[PDB]
């Protein structure tokens, strides 16, 4: 077909990044995170919608691999916070550890430059976030260290409110929207340079964080209220609040927030999305987050990650221009990465300050006496 | 004096490379890791044995500092091993900031040729390592993402034993030495190409880590037994197995580990440590390793980071020749750090199989079955 052509010239082009891939946790539920000797089966899975040789097949540009973790279901909420960060830690190092065992399909990026680099190689360019505050264990400090090892969009929730933000699926509101610590959080993740995504949150913190950031935001896998309400979409309002906060919304392929009956979900109902939000607010802040692998099975035409040139087909043949079409694929994405860059580059290069941890006391009035007498002893000499 | 430009001349040659520096805790100390508007206070220190001052005065050429934390103190024993890997991230996120900040005087190093590079340009190469795998949480997954942010060695202990092996200065014993897990790690800590610092562990330890290690580790703070008996003091025995494992033994300036009576310690004393271990296994096995700021008062001559010029020079008097002085500088923990990478590198390319740790089982039987079921679905379209 010249339509089928023409999608997979657009693949080759400029490369398809998808916002969102829960396969990380599919490794952890199936593997436990043990991937030796496993290569047959990464290539073909007996599980999930994501694999080696059906990436491949699908021509993906890059993916967003999510470090999700779940919320703590421990009573004692001390040891249940501090355990979702050693749990982080496992799946960040497992996307890694799986990243670094299959170099001619997955290379690590972290920036809109290592994406090109990536893809111009051949390769699926592999990012990183994680899926809920909760994940950070209330720390600041870990936080930057997870943008050190390659995190490079937060989810402000999973499914569970925190001590920074309320998410969607959870009632009553704990904050109503962001928190004070919240609010404050959002300078820390611009000046770091992290990617702020609005998936799985409150109507309300979304408002208060599209309002206040001053770096352009994404939902990594959120579909549009109007045609389908749902708490995890977007409302037109926060559609508005998002083109002028400059941000993309990925747009996601649950079945569930994409029709009244699960079942009935389809190929076509993921493309009526999106030409909802382009036609809106711009192609320019339009993008794709299939989270394939957040769910058992997916839309009719949209089964794995073997399908996404049928997606761009089917993008084509509705008359979203090719220009569009590179928008919606990757170039938004781009964009913001870029953009969120930038601000953490000029906020850094002003000098301002980095919230910092509130820690308890080591030392008592007299180890600062013996050490300040010490000093001084030193001086004289 | 000409033993002193003598002294100058090898400092601008070849880096000086401390072991063990332990100024990031008394940044948490001081300052819990608020840096912020701090300059002034980081280059002239109210309290401590380093500033930034000082550090540039005694010409030193590179410094594994210290992410160290207490041994946990919580009775239950679940809170304070994820507390410490909390406070962890908080010791390697001050680090990083320190170096950030400061990038005229520190630049992070993580290799031999990183360690060169910042040398020639100037700096003080900034490596990090941590003290005690208590720090880990039982996660080797969380060992391997320190690795990614920077770790360059691990000290087996702190003064507490661990499930992997036992410190000095606790009785009774534990494991007698190292545990399974232990035994196990090392095999890991290898592979991963993580200098491994004996350290804190006790004699025992040493002993079994010396045989089983295929790469050569450092004591990053010891002194030398014969001279003063003490348990963190390496035994001629433990000397002995070093030379095989061609490690290095980083001289310590801990007055109590260099005399009966502590304010009796000098410069003298720390120079006959060097000599001893230097004459009997050969100097390309001797470091030194400060632990400045592990302490209140150094020995008399090394009260400070500004002193290292006058260990350089006391080493000359003694008549321990250039070339040998050099390698007791840096060259020799340079080699290590060298043959570590190398080993790592080896194992890496055959393909040795990484430690994993044991996980629970998140899905049922029913979920699994589920998953197996829908992939067979996806197989037949
Ligand atoms: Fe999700
Ligand atoms: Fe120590």
């Amino acid at each position: 077909s010249p339509i089928e052509e023409q999608a997979t010239r657009l693949l080759k082009e400029v490369p398809l990044i998808d916002g969102h891939n829960n396969f990380p946790y599919m490794i952890r539920g199936w593997f436990r995170n043990d991937i030796n000797g496993q290569d047959a089966h990464l290539y073909d899975m007996p599980i999930g919608q994501t694999d080696l040789q059906r990436l491949q097949k699908g021509l993906l540009g890059g993916q967003f691999w999510s470090a999700f973790v779940p919320c703590p279901k421990n009573p004692d909420k001390e040891v249940g916070s501090l355990e979702a960060l050693r749990q982080t830690l496992q799946q960040l190092d497992v996307i890694h550890r799986l990243i670094e065992r299959h170099p001619t399909i997955l290379q690590f990026a972290d920036s809109a430059a290592s994406i090109w680099s990536s893809f111009r190689a051949g390769r699926v360019a592999s990012l990183i976030g994680i899926e809920g505050l909760h994940q950070i264990a209330d720390s600041v400090s870990a936080l930057r260290m997870l943008h050190r090892l390659g995190v490079r969009y937060v989810t402000l929730t999973h499914n569970c409110h925190n001590a920074f933000a309320d998410a969607a699926t959870v009632s009553p509101e704990l904050h109503g929207g962001l928190s004070r610590k919240g609010e404050r959080l959002i300078r820390e993740l611009n000046r770091m340079g992290m990617m702020i995504d609005l998936s799985h949150t409150s109507h309300e913190a979304q408002t208060q964080a599209l309002r206040l950031s001053r770096a352009p935001v994404i939902y990594s896998h959120s579909s549009i209220y109007s045609l389908r309400a749902h708490a995890r979409n977007v409302t037109d309002e926060n559609l508005h609040l998002l083109h002028r906060n400059r941000g993309v919304v990925m747009i996601c392929f649950l079945r569930e927030l994409l029709a009244s009956e699960a079942d009935q979900a389809t190929l076509a109902h993921v493309i009526d999305h999106i030409i909802y939000a382009g036609t809106r607010i711009g192609y320019e802040h339009v993008g794709i987050g299939s989270d394939f692998d957040g769910m058992l099975r997916g839309p009719d035409g949209l089964h794995d990650v073997s399908c996404y040139p049928a997606l761009v087909a089917g993008l084509l043949e509705r008359g979203v221009s090719e220009e569009d079409v590179k928008r919606v694929m990757g170039l938004n994405v781009i964009r913001v990465l870029e953009e969120v860059e930038r601000v953490a580059a000029e906020l850094q290069g002003a000098g301002e300050e980095c919230l910092c941890d509130e820690l308890d006391e080591v030392w008592n009035e007299d180890i600062k006496e013996q050490l300040t007498r010490e000093r001084e002893r030193v001086r004289k000499l």
